[PDB]
């Protein structure tokens, strides 16, 4: 009986296993805009992504990871509100069962279809292991998906999804540019939170960008014919993977933009 995204396994049961659900610093949240304030001392993003090597697309049961060799400096995440240099290691995605819901982090109560997690580890704590005991370990770039025209840089992730339909499948996944899911401008909200699955650890600096991008009908109906399931089993459709937002309590959310 592990932790998932069902009635009797859902984020309202987490915390039972993991009480830290609870905690002071949870994520996500929701970005109420006209609270959250315009921090001039805030640098503009570093995104260096040029060096990226993808190696492999990974069905985990709970969603789908790209994952890249984070063994050097390869694609790094820099400036904006963070100290030191953070390595990108994997992104995924979380998504809804229709495009009224799906995003974790909301914006004055707004549901997305979908939201893109970018996750990097402070290369100060050696390993991504150490980085996630620590408050500052990780940052995660969060980007808003919205149906509308097609991303043409998600579309080779799209159709290796067949590949990985169920848990426990990966399939190679070399040369993967992920500046093809970047938009135009990387205006952002930072505040302190946590990691959004179990462990829930309260080791995130969150970057959530205010542009979304646009994916499409087709492609975002692919995401869910993923399934939870491993192979052979019960098919159970892997939608609705997010978790609700969270109480904002002692934090506050800044504005990188005017
Ligand atoms: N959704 S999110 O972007 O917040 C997000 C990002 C990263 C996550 O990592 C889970 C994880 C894996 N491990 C681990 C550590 C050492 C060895 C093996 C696994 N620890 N936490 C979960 C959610
Ligand atoms: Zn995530």
């Amino acid at each position: 009986h592990h932790w998932g995204y069902g009635k009797h396994n859902g984020p309202e049961h987490w915390h039972k296993d993991f009480p830290i659900a609870k905690g002071e610093r949870q994520s996500p949240v929701d970005i109420d805009t006209h609270t959250a304030k315009y921090d001039p001392s805030l640098k503009p993003l570093s995104v260096s992504y040029d060096q990226a090597t993808s190696l492999r697309i990974l069905n985990n049961g709970h969603a789908f990871n790209v994952e890249f060799d984070d063994s050097q400096d390869k694609a790094v995440l820099k400036g904006g509100p963070l100290d030191g240099t953070y390595r990108l290691i994997q992104f995924h995605f979380h998504w809804g069962s229709l495009d009224g819901q799906g995003s974790e982090h909301t914006v004055d109560k707004k549901k997305y279809a979908a939201e893109l997690h970018l996750v990097h580890w402070n290369t100060k704590y050696g390993d991504f292991g150490k980085a996630v005991q620590q408050p500052d370990g990780l940052a995660v770039l969060g980007i808003f998906l919205k149906v509308g025209s097609a991303k043409p840089g998600l579309q080779k992730v799209v159709d290796v999804l067949d590949s990985i339909k169920t848990k426990g499948k990966s399939a190679d996944f070399t040369n993967f540019d992920p500046r093809g899911l970047l938009p135009e401008s990387l205006d952002y909200w930072t505040y302190p939170g946590s990691l959004t699955t179990p462990p829930l650890l309260e080791c995130v600096t969150w970057i959530v960008l205010k542009e979304p991008i646009s994916v499409s009908s087709e492609q975002v109906l692919k995401f869910r014919k993923l399934n939870f399931n491993g192979e052979g089993e019960p098919e159970e459709l892997m939608v609705d993977n997010w978790r609700p937002a969270q109480p904002l309590k002692n934090r506050q959310i800044k504005a990188s933009f005017k």
